[PDB]
């Protein structure tokens, strides 16, 4: 139980959880939201307040998620910065990088922590994998499959689902992209529906990483290959198997809420001066090699 004045702006379907573990885990002031109906019923489930103002909420919190619909995440967020205030922005970060890059000087100016929502930093795996000092992979090998429902238009393939293998990659290697091929396929709109690219980095690591909305059976499998060892991560059944050059050790894992440790980091980050789990810098770019793996889709696509 952190001691901090907290508020989320934006509580539709994900705002609205945000604000839950909030009100669980610190003192949740209130939240707002543009449509007043939704963020009253918030409000009255949480015993908390229906801010009338974005600048009335911000004037009573220390800290706020952010999650309003990604084309507004820069708006916002400089008027909670310019308040003051720490943010944790929900994946992914921003449209373009120079937004990324202007709000990431904002927070490096006025010391606030700015986080981003890349939430499988935080998987019980992933934390289980850096601990072990294996290095950085040579090899990563991801499919995020998703079943279409019916919102998932203009839902761009790359940003919003490969984008968390590529944070990954970048976490776990360390490296930057230096190569980035890709294919396409554009089946219902003219955005992307399938993309796979074929990433190589500085250090040589290549990363293999298959993203498709269109999908009956959903997956969420990733390949992980060290010299010496292999792992095989598996989100969904929350499985993860290591093997060493074989042996095949089964880690068992705790289950726990992954927004809430998420949250919990970026208020512990807060109040300890803690690096948080993912800063604005490592958002910004995991957002540039997301660009880039569109910019060679719609290369192959033409």
């Amino acid at each position: 139980m952190i001691h901090m004045r907290t508020g989320v702006i934006g509580v539709g379907h994900l705002g609205r959880f945000h604000a839950q573990k909030y009100a669980a885990i610190s003192q949740l002031a209130g939240v707002f939201d543009e449509n007043a109906e939704r963020a009253a019923e918030v409000a009255a489930e949480l015993r908390c307040r229906a801010f009338p103002s974005v600048d009335a909420l911000l004037a009573e919190v220390d800290a706020v998620s952010i999650v309003t619909p990604t084309s507004t995440h820069f708006a916002v967020a400089e008027v909670a910065m310019q308040a003051g205030v720490h943010c944790l922005i929900e994946k992914p970060f921003t449209l373009d990088t120079e937004e990324a890059d202007a709000l990431i000087g904002m927070a490096q100016e006025r010391h606030l922590v700015l986080a981003i929502g890349h939430i499988k930093r935080v998987h019980p795996a992933i934390q289980y994998l850096r601990q072990a000092g294996f290095g950085a992979p040579r090899y990563l090998e991801a499919e995020r499959l998703a079943p279409f429902k019916p919102r998932s238009l203009d839902i761009d393939v790359i940003m919003d689902l490969m984008i968390h293998d590529l944070d990954l990659t970048l976490l776990l290697t360390g490296a930057e992209p230096v190569d980035v091929r890709a294919v396409g396929v554009a089946a219902v709109t003219d955005k992307a529906d399938m993309a796979t690219a074929w990433m190589t980095l500085n250090n040589g690591t290549v990363a293999n990483l298959a993203a498709s909305r269109v999908v009956r059976e959903p997956a969420r499998r990733m390949r992980i290959f060290w010299q010496d060892r292999y792992a095989s991560v598996d989100f969904l059944n929350n499985t993860l198997h290591i093997y060493h050059r074989v042996r095949d050790e089964a880690v068992d894992l705790a289950k726990r809420d992954a927004l809430a440790a998420e949250i919990e980091d970026f208020l512990n980050a807060i109040a300890a001066h803690r690096p948080v789990f993912c800063d604005g810098v490592a958002g910004r770019r995991v957002l540039a090699a997301a660009l880039q793996v569109r910019v060679a889709v719609e290369a192959f696509l033409q």
